[PDB]
């Protein structure tokens, strides 16, 4: 049955007591009462089938979340769709109900040094598990960090994730959407090198800076304006850092730039723990090759109160895409989706 203002939710009879929460990109988001687990849950109504790009993101998220198990990563409790592929044009993903997200909270609260500390630890702990699976989130930002308490953070939205391929660099600038602009590492914008774990560390860096001041550290209007913001704080890059600029066209808008001095961090963030600011510096390195890696970040003195390699799981097996799906007809992907969501349909054998 089921309804809720406007668009009606083909959930139930399991899920009831609906109550609109918010909006997704191409789907709605309510909270329901799960009458099996006897708790309130969140249900994402997803209809992506019209543009093939939406079916990529939806399929990637399901395949990845369905194989990940980690306490700082959202899971999929239930997927429910129509019986017939032909009859399927919505898909409902059931996930644990979370109270808010780091974006919503940064709109209403400055965070103590302490809370920031264990928020960052939980981010990197989940990131450690993602990277050990040979996976890149690629869209880490505050609104993709769901929060229940200061001790319950879960990374969500794996719509842009990729298996890591330092070699799969394609140099297609407009060929891919990689990171929301404010959290996009420089090598993405300079080389189109969006297949290395370095890009996620940059994003986390940006999140750390945003926690320290409640405002995003590099808020560019467009990709070139994003670079001016980066250089305005980091400063004009070195010769060596202009050597990993493969886009031979890219070295120019740089070279035709007025040298900018490096803004000392304690000047940007004078109330922040000097240890926070040291880690920030390792994470916001212009050159991907010199940027700190996730396990090194966890080991940083700033997180020494929580670091515990024995209580930080890694993936049992590197992840693998059974067939790459960049250029697949959008009805093939809807096929592949109907397939992957078969787990949660009656009679599913094997
Ligand atoms: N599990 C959840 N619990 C609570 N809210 C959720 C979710 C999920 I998945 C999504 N949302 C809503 O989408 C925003 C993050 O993109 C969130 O801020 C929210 O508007
Ligand atoms: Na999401």
């Amino acid at each position: 049955p089921e309804m809720v203002r406007g668009q009606v939710f083909d959930v139930g009879p399991r899920y009831t007591n609906l109550s609109y929460i918010g909006e997704g990109a191409y789907g709605m988001v309510c909270s329901a009462y799960d009458n099996v687990n006897k708790v309130r849950v969140a249900i994402k109504k997803i209809s992506p089938f019209e543009h093939q790009t939406y079916c990529q993101r939806t399929l990637r998220e399901i395949k990845i979340l369905l194989r990940f198990r980690h306490e700082n990563i959202i899971g999929i409790n239930d997927i429910i769709r129509a019986p017939t592929i032909e009859q399927m044009k919505d898909v409902y993903i059931v996930q644990d109900l979370m109270e808010t997200d780091l974006y919503k909270l940064l709109k209403t609260q400055h965070l103590s040094n302490d809370h920031i500390c264990y928020f960052l630890y939980q981010i990197l702990r989940g990131l450690k598990y993602i990277h050990s699976a040979n996976v890149l989130h690629r869209d880490l930002k505050p609104s993709n960090l769901l929060l229940n308490t200061t001790c319950d953070l879960k990374i969500c939205d794996f719509g842009l994730a990729r298996v890591a391929d330092p070699d799969h660099d394609h140099t297609g600038f407009l060929t891919e959407y990689v990171a929301t602009r404010w959290y996009r590492a420089p090598e993405i914008m300079l080389n189109s090198k969006g297949y290395t774990k370095s890009i996620d560390i940059w994003s986390v860096g940006c999140i750390l800076a945003e926690m320290l001041s409640n405002r995003p550290i590099f808020p560019g209007k467009h990709y070139l304006d994003q670079l001016n913001h980066i250089l305005g704080i980091l400063g004009s890059p070195s010769q060596e850092d202009l050597n990993c600029i493969i886009n031979l066209k890219a070295r120019n808008y740089l070279l035709s730039l007025p040298h900018k001095n490096k803004v000392p961090w304690n000047r940007l963030f004078p109330n922040a723990d000097s240890k926070a600011l040291d880690l920030l510096d390792k994470m916001l390195t212009f050159n991907p090759h010199k940027r700190i890696e996730v396990e090194q970040a966890l080991a940083h003195p700033y997180l020494e109160q929580y670091y515990d390699p024995s209580d930080e799981p890694i993936a049992e097996a590197p992840f693998k895409f059974d067939m790459e799906l960049d250029d697949l007809p959008k009805e093939k992907l809807k096929e592949l989706i109907f397939e992957e969501t078969a787990r949660f349909q009656p009679g599913y054998r094997s």
